[PDB]
């Protein structure tokens, strides 16, 4: 599956290192390297699970 | 899967480094080369987790 | 899967180039070519993830 | 999956070159040869992700 | 998948070229041959995506 | 898949060219050799798009 | 898949050619050879499609 | 898939022969070896179909 | 030796699986693959035996 | 052996697939290929076991 | 065995394609080669089974 | 060359051993195997030298 | 070529030694093994040359 | 050579099957396989002896 | 080609030596045996190029 | 030979799957492929035979 | 054979896909390669069935 | 076959590219190469179909 | 076939090189080398489509 | 070098034979294939020595 | 060279076929492939030559 990110803030860090500026949004699909996300900011979220929002 | 970006402004990137003017759209299937999808500008995305909107 | 995307007016672009009138609709598949597709003009578009109108 | 095209008018044309007459149904699935379909003139047209009118 | 043809008048014919009276019901398969089904006369068809009324 | 044929009438003819008596049910299921099946007289069908009833 | 059978008589015939006595369900799943199942006499058939009662 | 069948009496038998007692529960997976369950005697049975009294 | 089974009325089946219409004959001999008849419905029998009527 | 077919009305016809008019007898050997004769329509049949008519 | 054909009228066929006079009769034993005898005309046939006349 | 007959009423035979009814009509062509064609009953012939009629 | 060979009595011999009945027709062509047809009785003949008849 | 049937009703048969509706016309050519062509039902042969009407 | 001899007097001879009697008719075709034909006595003689009489 | 067909209307098939417009006019000869030639809709066909009109 | 297409009005197009102009006339044999003839606009052909006129 | 071409004015081509004065007559016969023949200008062609005047 | 070439006036010259004076007449064949001939000057040519005059 | 030819009527031929209509523009290069073009009916070339109006 | 091909109107088609919408311009060199294109619709094309305007 895949994740859905819209930084809702300035250098916004995702680890999978990239950094995102406010109103972007990437959307990370994994793979057999990215393992695990680590969403660092204030961030909101769309997974299959549904919305999350980190701070 | 895919997802649909409808570009709402002029000049919106986005990086697999494609280019919209306001009013396309672009449906992007996800392959082996393109992981991760970066979304600038003013834009309405439509996702399998639903729908978000790009600034 | 695949997308139907009806041309609302005519000479709409359609880029995997081809070319549609007006009340025409083309019903495009994904293959290992055609890994993006750009609507230009304005169109009608139904995907998997709802509908949507290109302009 | 397949689409199911019922031709509203005479000499409705579906390209993969065969042509309708007025109230006949084709149900055409999709092949490896046939990736794209193209429905000219007025018809009602069913997918799976619901039904629309070409003209 | 398959589709279900009831046939509501007598003489329709269904192209692979088969014909049916009035009142019997054909369930078609598609296989490797059988790529297109083209239905003409009056009939009444269940597919995975509704119903429908070929004339 | 397969479809469930309760026969409402005698000598109701199931062509692959079985026949049933009033109050028996046929479940077939789809084979190689079976791509096809047609059902003649009064019988009530179920398939997994619905009901359905030949006469 | 499987159906379910439950005999709500005595000396309901199942052929594939077993018999059940009457308040005995037997649960029977599809194979190669089994391709066709016909029931009669008086009983209650559960399958995916929903519940038929065969006379 | 799998049946549950809640032995409601003693001596429920079970053919793939298996016997039960009053308020044993057993959950039956289907094999290649096993492709017909018959039920005995006054039990209850929950399949992926819905539930069912054998009596 | 041969038996002589007419069919005093419709749908008679004969299991050697021949149907047999009210009115007609079938004079059928024992082969090797033909060991047993099981004659269904009503129909009169002339057997080396002498005659019987089965229902 | 073999049996006497005496053709009591036009069009009898006699499987063996050969045709009788009104008044005509056909006297049938059984041989390896004729296992099994069925006859149609008005005819008037002696065989070992005796007579018997056919409708 | 063995039919004896006595031809009643002339012009009598039969068919194994001999013809008879009035007056003659035929004496016909069956081989590998003529397994079904066709009686035209007026004619009188004795066999094992009995007398009979065909016209 | 081929010849064209009318069968004006039932159970009209041609002989090569074919049987006709009332109003069908049998073009038959010439080959190696068929160099005779006899017409029994009412019949109307069409061939090269003109027109007949076989009663 | 051929001939066409109505046989206005019964009993009309025709020798490449076929025998005809009153009202029957019989069309002949040439082969290498018949190289003449001798007609007796009373009989009317078209050929390509016209029409004759034998008594 | 080659007939002309002009199917004057629906349901027209013409066997080698082919089946005509009501206005439709076939010309056929003769063939190795095709030596003979029944044809049922109302219609209208042109052939080069000139003209039939079937029924 | 071929010839059609009837013979209008008994004892007709044709020499290729058949005979004919009064009432027969004989059509003749060409050989490579046969390159003459001589007619004797009183027949009525057609031919491609008309009729003759021969006494 | 060849056939002439005139199309008096539009929308005009011929089967050898040609389509043709109002006013156009096809000549299509036999080959090995092209056995029979079916024609649907409002036509004018001239043949060897003579005219004919297809609807 | 041939065909004589002559042009009535400019533009007239003939497809094996040749062009002609008002006034011209092409004479036009059939090879291997063309089987079908097909003429568009105002035009008079004669052919050996007789003459035509396109539109 | 061959056509018949007389010039009524000057510098008429015929395309098979030979060009004729006033008065003279070609004659020309189709072979292998020449399967088509355009006629520009005033001319006068005589065909077996008939004759036609080309301007 | 050939052509009859009647010189009319001196000097008629027929290219195949040939001249003819007044009177004279040639009957010329076509071979494989004479695929067209040109008539010049006032000649009377009869050809198998009918007369013409070269001036 | 090339030419550029501006049709002003329509059914302008060109022939290195393409065909032009009213107001098209062919800009047509040399190659080694084409060493001559002819232009019939109304247009307006412009080459490198300057423009002309051919009609 | 090249060709300038300003569009001055929508859906201006350049054949080789690409297509243009108003006020897009097109440099267009010639290749091997490329040795003749073709322009329609309303257009301003600049050349070596100098200017002209498709319509
Ligand atoms: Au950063
Ligand atoms: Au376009
Ligand atoms: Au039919
Ligand atoms: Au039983
Ligand atoms: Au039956
Ligand atoms: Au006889
Ligand atoms: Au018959
Ligand atoms: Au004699
Ligand atoms: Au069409
Ligand atoms: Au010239
Ligand atoms: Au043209």
């Amino acid at each position: 599956d895949f994740v859905v990110i819209k930084a809702l803030e300035d250098g916004v860090n995702v680890i999978g290192s990239e950094c995102l500026d406010k109103g972007e949004v990437l959307i990370a699909q994994f793979t057999e390297h990215t393992s695990a996300i680590k969403v660092r900011g204030k961030a909101y979220i769309q997974t299959s699970h549904g919305v999350i929002e980190s701070e």
